[PDB]
């Protein structure tokens, strides 16, 4: 093969071009990187025909060492992923004392990885420690109605994470941690990325309000379901409230229910 | 051929993929079934290359006895059918007892059927007795202006079916028999099955509060028709209550002599 | 060629195909018939494999004497037309008398020219007298925010057209002659037919409400367009109203100095 | 090659065809024009069959003199660009004295460049002015959440560019030179050129209330996402609206303190 036609490559060309038909990555909104084996690039190394040009990292990430990545690059189009995946994604290496990190293919003409790599590499630590290593995408992109509904919804864990349980039935189960929200902040700094850390310790779904929505999960289809799911939700919201309100919803035992059926534990703030 | 190529997988992928351009099937949510003939699946046997794997089914159905079906898989993405039938897709025949099944193709890596099959099986029963064995299509989807209408109608069969008959003048002479609605359950249960093959007795289409629907019909066109049908009209009121309400409509007189041209039997106690 | 490959299928296909990825038409909603002149067809009349079958009309209709025509059939799905052009579409002619008409090619398995035929064919006369026979088409689609419009805005065929003019700039200039507005009738009669013919007369775009619409064009894809344009201003229109209404809008001289400047008379009623 | 295959034509296409599938160009609207290089056009010279058709300008403008631009046409569809390049689109070239320009390949069957080429060209003299030759796109959409704005927010520069930026956290970065926002004009005139032109000396956005958005830009790709920025955030904006308005925002502080970590600087008077 072509790398491009790897499962990895093929799976971020799938994914970018999904958010991107969504609606959710006008421009060059939006950032999806995906944790990798040593294992999945090696038979395709002959594909790597470049010299690595070395990046430090912000700050230190020992966790991460020797792991290799698949990313989207800065400034670079969702849109446009599938018509130029070494163009607009690049495999790193994060270097044996997490200081830093190569780019060993993609990224052509001089490009870098996501400007937003601070989120995500911190999150990344966060979820595997989490997660016993079971989450490898974090995901970021400006999923439209959980944006609208920021402007609207009190932005407090608690009560955006019960109306997106309310808004879909499936929310509680997939998402039983919730929906951590952080204030406001300036992108691209490492400031956001060490909140937006710390609240993936608590949730598979970060909030940046009037910006969009950081998801993690297993997989890179797992991950975009993950925040599909919210996003649905959010839809159903903002048509329900565009109507001018609930009359009836999901109530506090029926959710409860469904949290013992399957076998999940809710966040217990979100079930007043 | 090529199983993927015969009509019934083919079937499958143009729908799962449509309900999911639809924006219906958000992850896993939703699930399709479809009764075949013996003689659907014959030119095809060459293609069953595995050993079929047995499930019991939670309660005996002899009506199903020796009944092919190809069936959507727990878990499994309505987007994903498209990029790998067999993946995604089981064909299952239940036994000679109707007390459980063999899946004869696909599903591949220990994947199974819907954890809505007993919503599917138990409502296959009740519409081949209903329509004696004209419908053979149970569709589930989150169908997402349906959902939003849920939070904010009442929840009552003969006033829903009354707004959707309105909302688009084809609903009545589509679906004249109305919307089931039943009570918000936990999905995934023997007991929200029986209570949709319940309902089924009564109406092609039932609705899951704050989830989604249920559609029965002869055909894979006919049954996704049937809730697009449904899901249309439910976009067009949730445009019209968006812009406060109704100021005219279809009348009560307008839709009796509608059901009177097309030779329908409109639900009565919708026509207050 | 494949007659499959000549303009007036490969026209119908990317038409019925448009408005169905529009939302348009869900089911069998919607119709579209095309008036051709003989050396369209001629070219690929040995693809006409089959033995007519004639089918008498309603009422006469000498204008259309001996006339070829593609039509969508009776009970058939827009989405379904680019699968299968010969199963979904046919190719009639008007016989001598214009007293009924022969199918000539496709409409397979026993289908038949859609029902809303005298709609189409009764309005094609009118359109024909109208525009001097520069008009070939009729289309029916079930465009969503017009039909959402007709549950609010007065049913009057003065302030619908000045709305929709009011709701993109374009619309005075594409459809100065405003929009006829009927009152509520059953689908697939006469009646309707007669009526919506009477309002073709003045108009090449007719409502029914709580239904669709109908347009009329030289093309294909100026008849589109035409229902397009429509419908985008319907969009806005319904996203103002729901947002509260109208602080500002084009006013009554700006209209007419539009009128003016594009060389067409728009609908004097429709300028208070 | 087939200059068909050329990036230009290749990017025009991409971008039409990717406003069309975002709703924004129903029927002819809309329009497109692309400055290029000689160096762009001198290898496929050979694809040049067809002697040059002059046409002169409304005004003389010696800044573009013998400059070549691709351009869609006049009455042209942006959904047929891609089924159709040299139908659709056209290279032109001005004349050496900026008084005119030849047609030197497409806009067959004797079509024209677009008829809101006035506003087109003396952007294009502003843009180069204002960019130092930087911007290369004029491209002009029915952006249908913008336009549904303009009927319903303050037509005031300040105001509307200060809600754009709190719509989505990207904006002020994007453009923060802000949205002019011209009064309705007669279309396709002198002086709706020219007011458009005056305003692209300090924005890169300008609004035709009731009508569309034009946008300037280096790039096709930069060009289409400035106006998807904007969109995206109206289409948030328009949701908040229809939901009862802003409970939280994007505060000043945080606007300005956006604009100095992105190194630009924000429209001062959107910023009270
Ligand atoms: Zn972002
Ligand atoms: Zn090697
Ligand atoms: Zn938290
Ligand atoms: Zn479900
Ligand atoms: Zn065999
Ligand atoms: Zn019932
Ligand atoms: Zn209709
Ligand atoms: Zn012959
Ligand atoms: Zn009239
Ligand atoms: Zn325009
Ligand atoms: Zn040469
Ligand atoms: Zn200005």
């Amino acid at each position: 093969q072509n790398i491009t036609q790897s499962w990895f490559v093929q799976g971020m060309i799938k994914a970018t071009t999904d958010a991107w038909l969504k609606g959710w990555d006008e421009r060059n909104g939006g950032n999806l990187t995906l944790r990798l084996d040593d294992a999945d690039i090696a038979p395709y190394h002959d594909n790597f025909h470049q010299q690595p040009r070395y990046i430090p990292l912000s700050q230190p990430m020992p966790l991460l060492a020797n792991t290799p990545f698949i990313v989207t690059g800065s400034g670079k189009f969702f849109r446009n992923v599938q018509l130029d995946p070494a163009a607009n994604l690049g495999i790193v290496k994060v270097d044996s004392d997490g200081a830093g990190y190569h780019i060993l293919w993609g990224l052509t003409n001089e490009a870098v990885p996501t400007s937003e790599l601070p989120a995500h590499f911190l999150s990344h630590c966060e979820r595997i420690k989490a997660t016993n290593g079971k989450d490898r995408v974090i995901m970021h992109c400006h999923a439209t109605n959980l944006i609208a509904l920021t402007y609207v919804l009190e932005n407090d864990t608690a009560v955006f994470t019960r109306q997106l349980w309310e808004g879909s039935t499936e929310c509680l189960v997939v998402f039983p941690d919730g929906v951590g929200i952080l204030p406001w902040m300036v992108p691209g700094t490492d400031a956001i990325g060490q909140a937006t850390a710390q609240e993936m310790q608590k949730h598979s779904l970060v909030l940046w309000p009037f910006h969009g929505v950081f998801g993690s999960g297993p997989t890179l289809d797992e991950t975009f379901g993950l925040i599909d799911t919210a996003e649905k939700s959010a839809q159903v919201l903002v048509k329900v409230y565009s109507m001018g309100g609930m009359w009836q919803t999901i109530s506090r035992e029926e959710l409860i229910a469904l949290g013992k059926r399957f076998g999940v534990t809710p966040l217990a703030s979100a079930l007043a």
